[PDB]
C-alpha cells in the first residue's frame, strides 16, 4: 500500500513511521534541507512542550524514552509579578504529572530518524506546488522553482499551517474555511546558562511573566539556557494608539526600553534583546477551522494542516502526534482508504474544535496579571473536590495535559465543573462558610467516574 506525506515536520514524520512500520511503502517530501545534516548555520533554539498526550504518541511509536532523554522536566509555573520572588505552582502531586521542554530540531532529527529506520522514504528541499487530483500527479519543486511531477496514490497533508496541501484541495472541493485571526504577534527571545544561573531562574518549571494584552514565557533548555517568547499586539487598538505594540518597537533599542519598564525583572537577563529583536522575524497566530479534512479517498489533512490554533494551552503539537496516531490506525484497517479517510475526519474534528477553543480561552489564564479573590476561592475549592472525588473532579487544564481523555469530554467536564464551584463560591468569601459535604455531592451527582 502507498502513500505520499507531505511536510517532514512532527506529525507528518510520526504518521509515516507508523505506516511504514505496517507495510505501508511511505515517500514523505520535505521543503527545508534534512536538518540532520550539519553545517556552519545558527543552531535553531525554539523548544516546545510535550505532554501526555504527545508523549503517548511517542510511546506507541517506540520513541518516547529518546525524546525524553533530551527533555526538561517543567515541574510547575513560575509566575513572575513584580516585587514577590515567585514560588513554584506544581502542575501536580508528583513528578508523573509534569510536562517536558525539548528542542523542537532535536525532536524532528529523532522522528526523520525514527521514520527511516522503519522504512520510510525522505525527500528534502521539495516544497509542494500544486496537486492534479484527475491525473493523480503532485508538483514539487526546490527554492529555485526547477518543478518535479510525482504520481500519488493517497496523499497526507502534514505541511503545517499554511498548508500547499490544504490549497490544493480548495482547488476541488469546498473547504468551508473560517479563518480567525489572533491579535498577537510573537518574538523568540534568550536567556543564556550565565544569565539564568546568576539571577536563579528555576531550570525545572515553564516561567511567566503575565502582564495583560501582552506577556513573555520561557521554557527551559538542557544547558540551563532559556528560550523565551514575547507576545504582543502587531498593532495598537483603535481605542488606544499608545498602548504597546511591536508598530511601536521599531528598532532593538526600543523593544529594551519597553522591556526595561513593562518587564524590569526580566530585561537584565536578555543580553542579546537588541540583537534577537531584529534578528529573528515576528510570527503571526491564527484560529483556522475548516468543514473538510479530505477528498474521497486521495488526500487528507492532520496537525497545523487540518487545524491551526493559537499557542496559548501548548497543545498542537500534541494534538498534531494524537492526529498521527488515528489516521495511521484508521488507514491500517479500514475496507479503503475512502473509509478511513471519513472516519478519520469524524472522529477527530469535534476534538480539534474543543482545543481551538480551549487554547483560545487559556490566553486569559497566562496572562492574567492578578487573580481575582473570587478566582482563588474556587481554585481552592475546586482543589479540595479534587481531592474527596480524584475520580470525578479533575481541573480542566490537568485533563487535557495529563490524560488523554478527548478533548471535546474534557471541555464538557470542565464545563460542569466550573458552573459547580460558582453557585458553591457565590456570596462566600471564604472557604469556612461554604458547606463543603453539600459541594461533593453535587460532584457525585453531575460528574461521573
Ligand atoms: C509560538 C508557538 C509556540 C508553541 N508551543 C507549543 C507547545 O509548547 N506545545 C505544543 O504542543 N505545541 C506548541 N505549538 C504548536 C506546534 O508548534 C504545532 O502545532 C506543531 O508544530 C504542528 O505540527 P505539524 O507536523 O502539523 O506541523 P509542523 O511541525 O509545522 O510541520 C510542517 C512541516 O511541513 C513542511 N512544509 C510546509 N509547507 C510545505 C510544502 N509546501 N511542501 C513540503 N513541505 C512543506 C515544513 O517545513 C515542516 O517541516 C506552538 C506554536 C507556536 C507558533
Ligand atoms: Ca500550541
Amino acid at each position: 500500500r502507498q502513500v505520499t506525506i507531505i511536510g517532514a515536520g512532527l506529525a507528518g514524520t510520526l504518521v509515516a513511521r507508523l505506516l511504514a512500520r505496517n507495510g505501508w511503502q511511505v515517500n514523505l517530501f520535505e521543503r527545508r534541507p534534512d536538518p540532520r545534516i550539519e553545517t556552519g548555520a545558527r543552531g535553531r533554539s525554539i523548544n516546545l512542550a510535550l505532554a501526555e498526550r504527545g508523549a503517548h504518541a511517542l510511546r506507541l511509536a517506540g520513541l518516547e524514552r529518546e525524546v525524553l532523554a533530551e527533555a526538561v522536566m517543567m515541574r510547575g509555573r513560575m509566575v513572575h509579578v513584580p516585587g514577590t520572588p515567585p514560588n513554584l505552582q506544581p502542575y501536580g502531586r508528583d513528578d508523573s504529572e509534569v510536562i517536558w521542554s525539548i528542542n523542537r530540531d532535536r525532536l524532528n532529527r529523532i522522528l526523520l530518524d525514527g521514520a527511516e529506520a522503519a522504512g520510510a522514504s525522505i525527500h528534502f528541499n521539495l516544497g509542494l506546488d500544486s496537486v492534479d487530483f484527475a491525473r493523480q500527479r503532485l508538483t514539487l519543486s526546490n527554492v529555485s522553482g526547477e518543478r518535479l511531477e510525482k504520481r500519488f496514490h493517497l496523499l497526507i497533508g502534514a505541511d503545517g499551517c499554511n498548508s500547499a496541501v490544504r490549497q490544493a484541495m480548495a482547488s476541488v472541493v469546498d473547504l468551508g474555511e473560517h479563518l480567525e485571526t489572533q491579535p498577537h504577534g510573537y518574538k523568540e527571545l534568550q536567556i543564556t546558562p550565565e544569565a539564568s544561573a546568576q539571577f536563579n531562574l528555576e531550570p525545572n518549571a515553564l516561567h511567566i511573566w503575565p502582564h495583560g494584552d501582552y506577556m513573555c514565557i520561557a521554557l527551559p533548555n538542557l544547558d540551563r539556557s532559556f528560550t523565551v517568547t514575547l507576545f504582543l499586539h502587531h498593532q495598537s487598538p483603535a481605542a488606544q494608539p499608545a498602548s504597546p505594540s511591536f508598530a511601536q518597537l521599531v528598532d532593538g533599542h526600543a523593544a529594551r526600553r519597553f522591556f526595561q519598564r513593562q518587564f524590569p525583572d526580566l530585561s537584565p537577563m536578555l543580553d542579546s534583546l537588541e540583537q534577537d529583536f531584529e534578528h529573528h522575524p515576528t510570527g503571526k497566530l491564527a484560529t483556522l477551522r475548516l468543514t473538510t479534512w479530505h477528498v474521497g479517498g486521495q488526500a487528507v489533512l492532520l496537525g497545523d494542516a487540518a487545524h491551526p490554533m493559537v499557542p496559548f494551552h501548548g497543545q498542537g503539537m500534541n494534538c498534531a502526534l494524537e492526529d498521527a496516531v488515528a489516521l495511521a490506525e484508521h488507514l491500517q484497517s479500514a475496507a479503503d482508504n475512502a473509509s478511513a479517510l471519513a472516519a478519520f475526519t469524524a472522529q477527530r474534528q469535534p476534538d480539534a474544535l474543543a482545543i481551538q477553543a480551549m487554547a483560545l480561552e487559556n490566553y486569559v489564564e497566562m496572562s492574567s496579571k492578578v487573580a481575582s479573590p473570587t478566582y482563588l476561592l474556587e481554585r481552592e475549592l475546586g482543589q479540595i473536590m479534587a481531592q474527596r472525588q480524584p475520580t470525578r473532579f479533575i481541573p480542566r487544564y490537568s485533563m487535557v495535559t495529563f490524560s488523554r481523555l478527548p478533548y471535546a469530554q474534557a471541555m464538557a467536564r470542565g464545563q460542569i465543573q466550573e458552573q459547580l464551584l460558582k453557585f458553591a463560591v457565590a456570596n462566600h468569601s471564604d472557604l469556612t462558610s461554604i458547606n463543603l459535604d453539600a459541594v461533593e455531592h453535587e460532584v457525585t451527582r453531575c460528574l461521573p467516574p
